[PDB]
């Protein structure tokens, strides 16, 4: 451990999309990445990525020969599909020697949506494709970070002002994005940011999770989710139905919804109606759509709930890699 | 050389204005500036100004017939701005600036037009700039409080912070006599000014997404805490907003707000560093409409001789890169705000 | 009868609730409370109604305690559910001894959709809970009304304007917003204001109420109602579907759906698509919201029809009580 | 004391501006005039009034040239308002005010800045405060009509009308000589002058929901038909702001549209009533989203010696409460609005 | 064959109705038309045309008392339904007498939507009702237009532009509002804008039209259009669901859908998402309707395709009657 | 009458601003102008324009001291238009209009009022019209080009596009001497002037939809390429606009957007044709909203004598109908624009 933090500013895309700047390479290309503790590898779009693929005509391609400091790797690598390489990355002022994927395959569906080029993993080794090495824990190596913990804030969406739309912090948390001091919950095991969580209640009642239940903590999952029918018998207790793609509510009756509370280590964690519908509208003649999805995410990490930017816009995160926990603050 | 840094609180309005306050007088009459390394001159409102002026009805104005630190002097003074001029006379009195008390002279205005200054949170302005491009030939401030021996640096330093809904968000700091860690990560840059007497270096180039499509065979660029954007001649503007897609309005460009997001980055490449602003640096993204308009924070200004041409990096660059003013060593030092 | 009138200036809001002011107390203490002939008794949210209740977070309180004229009664009453109580209310310059409701128990529904604190009933003292005198019956008492009746004026809601609302005028109606003279229609019997419908007409056929059916007259209802079974075949004839929660038409094809008339005393009260299609938008693109809503009113009232918002926007309204009949006028 | 009261019909343009017609000179020359018990002299743009004043383009200017009743005077005069200032001089003509003619001095003005005058839909000022406050101690308007022994009552009263879509609303109307019981109902209650010369009263309290946060030890309060709003000191009104969670912008405070609706209660506490305004009588409620800003009918004014600091009660605060002024009883009266 | 060409602006109502100016009658009487290969008869409202129905108190009628040019016919029309008459009609700078339909009978579906006020039908004679000789065949016949074409072009609608909403050209084209050069189709035969069709492919595969179809080249239509199960088909292949009048996809994915090819004359005729997505909104909360909709065209002209507005926007179109083909080109 | 015509290309700001490039002095010093048949004087902003007035910080300015064609003359001159004034003193110098090169005075502007000049686009005016109505007697532009025989005929034209946002369109044509046909279908219709000296001709009657209702007994119609809109008298206009729904704002009426598409025609009779425009031609169409405002290209102009009471036919009249302004004959030409 040393004394230093590094952070990184987020831009808020909607509320569904947090990305920031990294650099790759000597000198530098930068790109817009999320910082994702749902994976574990890093990757952007390559230049030998074909304009076949419509993904890698709107987005920044890495240009491996205009890097004095690149070096070849080749391994093929399945995320998107390309290849690995080695390069010094710089996220926040630190700088550090990193392998990472060269996509050279990349499907309209989903990375069209994307306004991000790529992706920086913050899960564990042991999800790592190629064992590659993640980034933290090449970070964690060199010996300069104030502790062995990173932390998200996530913003809610302004048209009014031009804020920040969230931050990274490696090596600490940043008080003035929280109020109160953490309370943490214990990883299930190592290799996975996943917590037990005990249930799920809708205002006056557990009706969901009884007997307990798993919850991923995901900074590049937009939502909070479970599985289909988790999610089915959730929205039936809210009164939402499905349009056809979302589940809406009618806006002027979202205000009426009740706290979803999760049941975390012991502790309530409670989103408002305001926290979980997107108040698009509040006229009695529009609907607004839930911040709430059905996911239903395959063994061995599923099936689970998903913790995503929802949940962590209300409750700013610390993921404590020292002690294999997970800490929650509210706010601010 | 002392052993004293002083920090000043800003405020930020909208992404356009940052200002702090200073005292005048004694008993002291507290002024919201904007620090402005573009101008070398304090002014402030005066009681003075008619009233015919609305500008003067809406802004704090300074009453030498209230202050006994008072020094008379008179001389008139033209203040020229790239987007408006005050006018009024030279007086001296007491200016408190972050705890830091100097005896200063500054201008009274008398003269204040609607348009801009009805658009103005600030009621004055202080300069940052060398005395060499003060009016009147008047000592620059910064340089009194260095005759003061006080300052552990004779550097000055800029953050600029991202607007905020929450009250409790700080809209900026300058800090004068050195830098303030708490907003700068990594390691300062810098950057030898052309020559003293201007906030200006050279710029190598300009490149739109993956194009050095500007500023191809070097260029100017003036570090402008004063400005709200960064700005060009008209000429490179043109060509910068047709590789953007924007459209030119009366005093701005736009997209469409549902192609704000992904515009391409734009880098200034400064000293053997590229400094690279993405579209969220540079949009006011109020909406994701295709019907409606975002500005950019980027204008064309065509900076008059002996200074320009040149580029002005103004708050939409400071609020990406910590900016370090040095007068010590003549040169500039940006790092990565945080 | 006396020489005066009472008017009270009314709140619309976004066209489905109108509400104004009154006093409660000595010193007055100020609620906004819905003038509703649908119903007969007096209520506000009391200062002892539990914070339990998030409806009681978000309205104005009675407390007893703060008014020198206030006088126990604690009978348990079931309108929400609290206590009558005494005391002095001011309505726009009457003052007035009444007994009220003090509602201790307030659901999230409906009640947190209310942007008004309680309700003034104008119906008669043969629904009143605890046979409790009606506010218009006390006032009538007085002898200081010009004559025995009430009236209801029910705004267009406008963004380009702060206009009135609407407005309530007691011992009389305001000539600057009607026009024309009154038709009126007699009760079907004394309790209750609801008269004979004698069919409700699209465009070119009667297809509904053919035979007779009943009419409420019900100023604190947003919309037009009718049973399920009529209004699905209403909305059939006007080729409008179930979104989901509510009805809608293309908002292009709004313009063009044929005038509904409601055939009441021998006189034909017709409104245009304009006056019930909320136009929100014009677009080929956009779906708009219909101001007729199914609502099956069990007896002994209904089923019945319910002439609310929708019907009195068009309809200048009068409540005669000497007479027991409804008088309509249009506008304006 | 006569047996007469005369009417003026107003004009409501967006709840901001409310103007009558008066006629000047023979034959007449016509202009929309503010009726304003927060000053005491009556003016309108001059012929005389250089067209660089753009002002002076856009409204109906008195020509004495055309006028066989003008009485030349000439003495300069300067009327500052809170929100501007103009500058002209001193003629004498007649006047004719809802069918009452009155030989007046007035102010023909020739310096008429602009901003904020370009937004002005009224050409003038007719003043409805008293002598001691009248510029260049001219006699105000209705002292004039007082000594004319018409009036039946030395009395003027104001109803102010929510806007409207329809021509036929009456924006509203101002009684000479009495008060109009068609748009008032209940019973009048006074408040004593503090002092004669002012149209001001003592204020007990203000409460922002359940809470007297502000003036609780007593304040002033202005009842001035000039002003648009409700006004306090900028501290007190960044209390109140608070309370509401209003942002502040460069002229005014805004909440998000969608929070206008259930914004709390705000009363005044006058002469041992309350007078309670709800956030529909406060608020420009103009949309519901949460993505638009809706202003408040309540601004921060800070009003100098000797009449403030005090708070004013403008147009916002008399749409609500129909208000008489008393110049026999040294008094003002208020009574619900209908 | 002279050396004249006659343009019409057109104003472009919401990219679903385009229509300009021509006046009938000495003084010219002004209405605003479609322009209509889809049909060929000119129509326009009559002043005997009863108030019964509401689309004729809402357009311009026609007055022949008015007209000292007008000469009386009174032959029955069902094209609406009325009847023929003779006058002048003022298009664009070039006067022709021409037989039209005054009609007397106007339902309040479809024409209480028009923006427009009639129809000058630029279709064959040999679909002409009462086989009226069409308006362009007339101004054929006076030997002026530099050559016997009529060219399209329509604009994409914008709030922050008063741009031109399109032009029609008679006698030529308006290379202002194309690019490159025309590529042609030849009609399947005279007396219909209609050719054949050899596919229409969706992104990487010919799903439909496989072994040929018909193309109507329709500038009376709003839209392109196939056949219900052609376009269940094709809307099944993007992802698209029918909302309940029209078929959505949620905003954020329409920039992700694939492009459409229609195969004509050899060449590919090819519609990015960007050119058939309403994107009214770009959230992933809103949803946005396409410009492709069902239409079943009865024989003998159907079962067809028909290539609409959706179409031309895309492709400035050539109807070039010299040589029974169709022409189109890129834009601009 | 020589064998040359000059065309001047037009940019369009806005479908309210159109201005073209004109060049002065040796060596050029260029300036977006309008030409203006509404005026008769050539002016632009001065470099002896005091930069407390805005509009001349933000304008390109005219420097006498760099050009060496210059000739002084000194004569103060006040230009007022209807929407503004401009003041300042008469030069000479070398103006290059479409590669005509002629010998012209002209205003130096040192008088530029903020409003409404920091709303102008263009810098200054090339007056088109007659020297009768010339401030200063100043001999105009187009009589000096005449003066050189070179001219295929006396007469000028106007083309004026619709807005784009395309940068490819262009946005409007004048012609010296002749007109484009390229721009204009069907025959030029002619009405001659009521008198030389003034661009006004006699109108028969207004109608709106199927309603003669306005200037049934004939009027004025001046024909205004410097004017923005279609302009009619206050009284006139409220009538115009009572029949369209339309309300009145400060300075413009408006209808709901949603309501636009299907206002009624409006039509010009002048010379035995009638001249129609329809919704489309006169409404800002910028959304279909019934939410939002839609402002109409028809405004209220008080026009004083001797010129006026009269309509005005501006930019609204001209993009749909090509307009020739013949000298020769003392008469204005209309066909219809493509
Ligand atoms: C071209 C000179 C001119 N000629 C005529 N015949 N009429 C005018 N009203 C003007 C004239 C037009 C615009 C301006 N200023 C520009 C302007 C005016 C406005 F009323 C509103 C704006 F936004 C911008 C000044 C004078």
């Amino acid at each position: 451990l040393g004394n230093t933090t590094s952070s990184v500013i987020l831009t808020n895309y909607m509320d569904t999309q947090y990305y920031g700047e990294i650099g790759i390479g000597t000198p530098p290309q930068t790109f817009k990445v999320v910082f994702d503790t749902g994976s574990s590898n890093v990757w952007v779009p390559s230049s030998k990525c074909s304009r076949l693929y419509t993904a890698c005509v709107y987005h920044k391609l890495f240009d491996a020969s205009d890097s004095s400091s690149y070096k070849h790797n080749g391994t093929e690598l399945t995320l998107v599909s390309g290849f690995l390489s080695q390069d010094i990355i710089t996220v926040g002022g630190i700088t550090v020697t990193q392998m990472f994927g060269e996509v050279t395959e990349m499907p309209a569906l989903p990375f069209m949506l994307a306004e991000f080029d790529g992706v920086v993993g913050m899960g564990f080794i042991e999800q790592a494709i190629g064992r590659v090495t993640p980034i933290f824990d090449n970070i964690i190596s060199q010996g300069v970070l104030k502790e062995d913990v990173f932390s998200f804030y996530y913003n809610r969406d302004s048209e009014n002002s031009q804020s920040l739309g969230g931050q990274i912090v490696l090596g600490g948390s940043d008080p003035q994005h929280y109020e109160g001091n953490f309370h943490y919950i214990n990883l299930i095991k190592t290799g996975v940011w996943q917590i037990q969580m005990k249930g799920v209640s809708v205002g006056s009642s557990t009706l969901l999770c009884e007997d307990g239940c798993l919850a991923l903590v995901d900074t590049g999952a937009s939502y909070i989710s479970g599985s289909t029918s988790s999610i089915e018998k959730l929205m039936e207790a809210l009164g939402a139905k499905k349009r056809l793609f979302d589940y809406v509510v009618k806006c002027n009756e979202g205000p009426t919804l009740p706290d979803i509370s999760f049941h975390l280590g012991g502790k309530e964690y409670t989103l408002t109606s305001a926290d979980y519908v997107f108040q698009e509208s509040y006229s009695s003649k529009k609907l607004c759509t839930l911040a709430i999805h059905a996911m239903d995410i395959p063994p061995p990490t599923g099936p689970t709930w998903a913790l995503g930017a929802t949940f962590i816009r209300k409750f700013y995160t610390e993921f404590d890699r020292r002690n294999n926990r997970i800490g929650f603050a509210l706010a601010r």
